[PDB]
């Protein structure tokens, strides 16, 4: 039933707070969006910002994604973030992050029409 488009949304966009203060915000999250059910994942980044500000991406700078397609935006600015990594202690079932705050351009591999996000390249 759930799309690219709204896969994309579920794993990475937290538009209702703007910084991931509290260091459980990623043991809470990647719980939440149904990240840790199979298996921890072992990294994730959250980006905190609207929808139609990430939507935007795919409008911007076109470069090379990390595995050499060129379908990928960069962000004109730096975004806020979360980087969700799992801390050396963590064990499925019981998934445990370490929650890390930055202020980075996120890129991503846009695609579809209407052209949106569909998946979370790499932050610089």
């Amino acid at each position: 039933k759930e799309t690219a488009a709204a896969k994309f949304e579920r794993q990475h966009m937290d538009s209702s707070t703007s910084a991931a203060s509290s260091s459980n915000y990623c043991n809470q999250m990647m719980k939440s969006r149904n990240l840790t059910k199979d298996r921890c994942k072992p990294v994730n980044t959250f980006v905190h910002e609207s929808l139609a500000d990430v939507k935007a991406v795919c409008s911007q700078k076109k470069v090379t994604c990390k595995n050499g397609q060129t379908n990928c935006y960069q962000s004109k600015s730096t975004m806020r973030i979360t980087d969700c990594r799992e801390t050396g202690s963590s064990k499925y079932p019981n998934c445990a992050y370490k929650t890390t705050q930055a202020n980075k351009h996120i890129i991503v591999a846009c695609g579809g029409k209407p052209y949106v996000p569909v998946h979370f390249d790499a932050s610089v």
